[PDB]
């Protein structure tokens, strides 16, 4: 019969940013090629209930999982290292813990006590925790359950979640729980020296709130040298096998490779007598093979928020390129900014050595002039364009003002157009997947081979009906719909008036994995190179 | 002009029921009487939104105020010693912080940022502190709030209201903010000898969270020697004038004297540069004649939960013994349990000495029959009886059942009584203050000496208008009602069917001071008196 | 008349090794160049009574004082910034401060207490840092003591010196009393992000032990933003004007105009109220012309231990370099291993392409047969050598070996040697200053200008009177000596066997200032330059 299930708690020192997210990811992946069942959960210290009111462009994307929960990006990266649909059970807050304590309350649920934080926040907690280890719908359980705690061992916020974690290795034994610790050796170039100090002030630190690390990540720009892994392993009274050297690798997708050749997941299996198995290498070999010998270039610009990378659209960036790994081609994101785009020459400077447009979706944007601006150039020039969400939205409105509807807008950002062509059916907020029907045939429809698909939604506002009959005099069609034609879903031009103009009112970046990237992207990467090819 | 408003933060270290908010309110009366003008605040760490689901036997009464806010029963000793009506702002807890924090943040009104403890949490703390010092509805601003803090320095609970007090602190100055710190200083009798450890633990506890007391009260048993002070000065880095000795007084009452011998007021009124004056004794040297002696002793019967003093009855106990004082009386409180007295010969042996019984209200009790049948004892004896609130609901149901309506109950003790002579005119819950009627020379007006009166609620069902007429055939008057007359108030035997036999549906107990006596209590212990003299 | 002298302490975060003992050098010179006195002391926290005991490639050089101290480096940098003759008592340690504990109790100076590291231990390092402000000799008290405490805050060895300075602030106040602190800002470059999470925790820190910093410099390898130092502020309550931005500059003399450039010598003269004047350039200014701008480089050959940079030479390097600074050229080192030089063809290779060999002395050597080598080459070659202590040691073993007495060695390194031409007059370490008479017009007296000199010492062998007759076969000159002629000082070949080969026994560098260059090493310097330009 299957063991007990295993609970693995990823906790971070010195700073954040670190990469613990990515470590969880790479260690899950290392673990399911060993042919355990891994399920992944993170914890949130912030207070906000769910990151949807957050700024995307400081505080970076929300993630949206299948039954339209806002998450946390590294949600994401769980998603894409594992090929799974997670629930929107896998993010907790101190927000949803202590409006559900509240709650429990308010209704007279705890007999008359007195509430605290602990028991009942830790309580509260715990649970959650304990709840990821029960059979799924298909009556599968987890051989370990990896749980992220976010924030830095020190941080007042993190306290709570630290304690319940604390109660885990206490209720389970030492046999049940691993504890992995990442923290920060700095360089010091006056002198040339890297120094061990914050890490050992940062185990001194978790060592005070009753929890001892099983292993040691050491983040670092260069490779830690031996004498130093042994005076930490002294110090931090950690196994020498337990501390791990993790330079910074070119890419995300080698961060498995990395912790396999220091043999972190070998030490994990042996540590916690799982059933151990090799690795099988085939097919993440197959991908950094796509990663790394790609046989040529395209560069798609992103009409964003500023001319430079932001978490606002990681997991856009990651589907351009998965959809590139595909071509095996290398595709270089050049970040454009929206405004720039607005006069016409000023598109023809930021839009004109590129092959491909991407208009990415989102909330915080205000103003959407100037993607409309660029949208119109990407037509004129003959670009490929692909429209994600807010992105069909303006293209159906450079559609409406293209057959002369001039003032034709959003209601959203023109409350007082005489043409509201995108209106709300404040309305309702579509969440999470929806079926669509599209048009046989239509470029969409080759796009994913099929009439039928199903995208996850994050929006309040639809093509208005009443313009449809305006807009196609333009030539667009409306290819794809809810199943009753009632919604547009897609939007597209025939093949005659551009190679590919497409957009969609979902998310499918969402969807896509750089072992299975989605059929949209690919085919828009593939209308980039296309178009190169012709140029 | 006035200067500005000093903030004196009361603290407590080693253990909580140190007797800090009495501390807190005996230095409020001294400071009083110098002629400056206190307000006063308590800062609860539970997470309890309010006591109203907190059990009364375990955590003590909820105290009421005139605007209908549950409070702790520490808002209620600030009342007693201030004799003022205090708000429902005088207390904060965890939970309303919390709860509206998340609802701010739920609403959008944090523009896209991260929410966390500090700033945000502290951020409304110091808000709801600072507000305090505000001008009244009357245009008068305080000399001083004096803030007591909840908990023990070194609870997790207690850390933010500590942070926010720091805070405080480092934003008016240390001319403006006084730390007063409670600590226990234990005796161990095998080897004879007071420690000073855990006080200097305590404040090394303090010092390590940014703050340092500027005196210390220490608790003991028996007076601290001059050598220890002198040590816990030294070690604990405190002006020796501020290391105040305060051995366990006869009543609650002697605090105010024992803190003046002490000169803490002097210390306290130098170290902020306040307008200084003299105390005048003369009022508080009447209570403390009132309070030590007595020209006679009575008994009262209180039918509660269990035969020994509880929080529970905080209130009605001082109550009755300030309704006491103005007859030069000691009322002895024989707690006495309401089971004992469900037989018929077991009340006349548990109310058999006592020349008064009180048949006290509140949450947190299921069943009434014994508190029927004391009743129903009673009046076969001839003793006076005063009903709180559900007392009138007992004496009204006695009522009913003596007029043959054998299976008269209430529904909330009976919801399947054929006769719900007490029912829900879940119904609403009255709270605060109401206005009342009173027939004129009724008993209850010759209590009060007027027809008009406003008392606080508490309670959520009332006496069936439709049962008054069969009610009224025992004799029962109806003498106190709601202005229309819709809902009994008062009830009264006239006085020769008894002499005095009273119910009200208020807590009249939260009106009274020990420098001003409740009508009722005044007029019940004057019927016990002459109870006692009669027999 | 003069004001209190103030006290400005020195404390660091984060790490070791981010050079927070030359921001207080700098400092120093910034508030001498004002017109303020200022005197320096260091605090080390390890248990050695001295560093005589520890290996100086490990831990770095050994000062030595003119009384003849063995004290740590650090008073080598406020040497070099004051141009002051520093006491022994400026350098502090834990092993120091309990001996003398130990030693005062021992002798029943306690009068029968419990001795105890609070208050006995904090006591005696307190009165050790205001013995500092007490008048000199001369009668002059100093404006400030600038006191910086060693380790990292954190440590537990840090904690007696960290304490003390808590009691010194709380004794003469905040106007009298500054805390600097040094932190680290690192940079992680995958998310390209300055993370202020580690000063913030180091801050916090040291508010746990009750210290507020007044300043905060922030180590970085860029300039800090000023949002982040605004951040900064906000969360460590921090006034603005105190937040410095110190990225790592070219030379350490640059470290001054940094500092001065940020304005933190104007807010600590503005906090502490101190007789504010501005600061005069003009020599600084010439310093750091003759630093950035050389008209020439030449080679200097350090025979060492490594070829690599180690702080066993930092005093050496300096003195070199200064010596350089006089003629306006670049100096630059060429670290040179011994045991390369044990060949005669290996020698030919290291110390081929160098202009002249310094052969530098100091404990912590085994095995001196490859600086002979060196020596032997240089000559043959006729390179200039500079010899510093067993330099001289060396280039007389050398000698004795060309005169034919082949295993002539030192005592130190073949105690069986039948000539043992360098011996113990284990012999007694001379230490400290020592008289020295110089021949008339001998190559030393042209080097000092003087007959008379006073140079410092730490060794315990010296020459053997009973050989010199014989190594003055080879023409060397022991030109100069103890007054009495007893002891060999200074050794040189006549100018028309050699250019310059000269060894002394003392140890000339510690002398030695970038603004005021030793003699000998301008000497030398200059016959490098001449050998550059003959060759
Ligand atoms: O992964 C996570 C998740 C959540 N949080 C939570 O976000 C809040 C901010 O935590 P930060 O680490 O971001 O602090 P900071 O921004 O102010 O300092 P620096 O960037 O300069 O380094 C904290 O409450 C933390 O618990 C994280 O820090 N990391
Ligand atoms: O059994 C022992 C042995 C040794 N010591 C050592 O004696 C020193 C004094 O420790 P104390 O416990 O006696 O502190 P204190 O006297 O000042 O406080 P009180 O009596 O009022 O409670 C401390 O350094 C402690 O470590 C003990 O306390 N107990
Ligand atoms: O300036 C000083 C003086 C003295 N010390 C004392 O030296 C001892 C070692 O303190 P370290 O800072 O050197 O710790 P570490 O070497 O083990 O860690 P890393 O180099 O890798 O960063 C500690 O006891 C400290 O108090 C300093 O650290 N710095
Ligand atoms: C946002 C931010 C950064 C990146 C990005 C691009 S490349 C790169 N390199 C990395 N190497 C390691 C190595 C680790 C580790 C984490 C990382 S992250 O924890 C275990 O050892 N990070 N992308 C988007
Ligand atoms: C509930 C619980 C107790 C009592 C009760 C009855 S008598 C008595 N004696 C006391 N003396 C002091 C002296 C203090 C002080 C607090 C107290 S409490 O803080 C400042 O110095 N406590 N009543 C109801
Ligand atoms: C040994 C080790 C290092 C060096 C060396 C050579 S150059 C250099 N640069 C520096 N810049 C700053 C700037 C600061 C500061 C310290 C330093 S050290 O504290 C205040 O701001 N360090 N030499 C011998
Ligand atoms: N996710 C998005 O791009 C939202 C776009 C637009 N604000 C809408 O709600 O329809
Ligand atoms: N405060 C009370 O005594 C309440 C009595 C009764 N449970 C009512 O609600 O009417
Ligand atoms: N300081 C030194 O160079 C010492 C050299 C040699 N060991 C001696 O004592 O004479
Ligand atoms: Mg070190
Ligand atoms: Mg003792
Ligand atoms: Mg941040």
């Amino acid at each position: 019969p299957q063991t007990a299930t295993k609970h693995l708690f990823v906790s971070g020192g010195v700073a954040s940013s670190l990469g613990k997210g990515l470590t969880a990811s790479s260690l899950g992946q290392l673990l399911t090629a060993r042919g355990l069942h891994v399920t992944m959960q993170k914890l949130d210290p912030y207070l906000n209930v769910d990151p949807g009111t957050m700024n995307p462009f400081q505080h970076g994307e929300v993630f949206v999982t299948e039954d339209g929960a806002e998450t946390d990006l590294d949600v994401g990266h769980y998603e894409r290292f594992l090929d799974r649909n997670l629930p929107g059970s896998a993010n907790v807050t101190t927000g949803q813990v202590y409006s559900t304590v509240i709650a429990k309350e308010r209704r007279g649920e705890y007999l008359g006590d007195t509430v605290q934080v602990i028991p009942h926040i830790t309580d509260e907690i715990k649970r959650r925790i304990l709840a990821m280890a029960q059979p799924d719908a298909d009556g599968n359980r987890p051989d370990v359950v990896i749980t992220e705690i976010g924030g830095t061992v020190g941080d007042i916020e993190s306290q709570p979640f630290l304690e319940a974690a604390r109660q885990v290795r206490h209720y389970l034994g030492r046999e049940d729980v691993f504890f992995l610790h990442v923290s920060l050796v700095p360089y010091l170039a006056p002198s040339g020296e890297l120094k061990t100090k914050p890490t050992q002030h940062s185990v001194a630190a978790l060592r005070s709130i009753g929890i001892t690390p099983d292993a040691l990540i050491l983040r670092c720009d260069r490779d830690v040298p031996e004498a130093l892994k042994n005076k930490i392993a002294l110090m931090c009274d950690v196994d020498i096998d337990g501390v791990i050297s993790t330079p910074d690798a070119p890419s995300i997708y080698d961060i498995p490779k990395v912790l396999h050749r220091e043999e972190l997941d070998a030490f994990v299996v042996r540590r916690l007598n799982l059933p151990f198995r090799d690795v099988d290498w085939t097919e993440w070999d197959d991908l950094l093979r796509r990663v790394h010998e790609p046989h040529e270039t395209v560069r798609i610009a992103l009409v964003g928020k500023y001319v430079e990378l932001s978490d606002a659209y990681l997991s856009v960036a990651e589907a351009l390129r998965a959809g590139g790994f595909k071509h095996r081609a290398k595709v270089e994101i050049c970040w454009v900014a929206s405004d720039g785009c607005e006069t016409t020459s000023g598109a023809a400077a930021a839009l004109g050595d590129v092959h491909g447009v991407l208009i990415p979706g989102g909330f915080g944007i205000r103003g959407i002039e100037g993607k409309i601006g660029a949208i119109a150039y990407a037509r004129a020039r003959g670009l490929p364009v692909l429209g994600l969400c807010l992105g069909l939205q303006c293209i159906v409105i450079e559609a409406a003002r293209s057959v002369g509807l001039t003032n034709a807008n959003s209601a959203e950002f023109d409350p007082d157009t005489p043409d509201p062509v995108i209106a709300t059916m404040g309305g309702t907020m579509r969440l999470g997947s929806y079926p669509a029907v599209l048009e046989p045939d239509s470029v969409v429809a080759q796009a994913y081979q099929t009439t039928q698909v199903s995208e996850r939604h994050r929006h309040r506002y639809e093509v208005n009906n009443a313009y449809r009959d305006k807009i196609a005099e333009s030539g667009l069609r409306f290819s794809g719909t809810s199943p009753d034609g009632h919604l547009v879903e897609f939007v597209e031009y025939p093949p005659d008036r551009h190679p590919f103009v497409v957009g969609t009112q979902a998310h499918p970046e969402l969807k896509s994995r750089p072992t299975r990237p989605h059929p949209l992207f690919v085919a828009f990467v593939g209308a980039a190179i296309d178009y190169k090819a012709g140029e």
